[PDB]
């Protein structure tokens, strides 16, 4: 599913994303155009042989199973086809458990090159929520 821009934000403040970890809806709406452009069925390999996968480019070198990925853990449960299903929530608990690792969203490299420090509140404006 490719979602509309307003229509994740509704989706994430929906699933308490919106300031969790003190974190505002558009820092999640910035980090999801940045990673997926919205697209829940985003894949993308990593060097280290891991992949990302969903809105969020959650990889399963920690996170979620793939079956192919050596040495790797699972710390979310999920299969990581779970997290490219058009109904988000697999996506958004994992990335409820990724930012409260320690790190906070910096866990999310394209969320602190392109999201960091700007007018992130510009993700959600004009929307409904
Ligand atoms: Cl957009
Ligand atoms: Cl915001
Ligand atoms: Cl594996
Ligand atoms: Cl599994
Ligand atoms: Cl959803
Ligand atoms: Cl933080
Ligand atoms: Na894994």
């Amino acid at each position: 599913k490719v979602f509309g821009r307003c229509e994740l934000a509704a989706a994430m403040k929906r699933h308490g994303l919106d300031n969790y970890r003190g974190y505002s809806l558009g820092n999640w709406v910035c980090a999801a155009k940045f990673e997926s452009n919205f697209n829940t069925q985003a894949t993308n390999r990593n060097t280290d042989g891991s992949t990302d996968y969903g809105i969020l480019q959650i990889n399963s070198r920690w996170w979620c199973n793939d079956g192919r990925t050596p040495g790797s853990r699972n710390l979310c449960n999920i299969p990581c086809s779970a997290l490219l299903s058009s109904d988000i929530t697999a996506s958004v608990n994992c990335a409820k458990k990724i930012v409260s690792d320690g790190n906070g969203m910096n866990a999310w490299v394209a969320w602190r090159n392109r999201c960091k420090g700007t007018d992130v509140q510009a993700w959600i404006r004009g929307c409904r929520l």
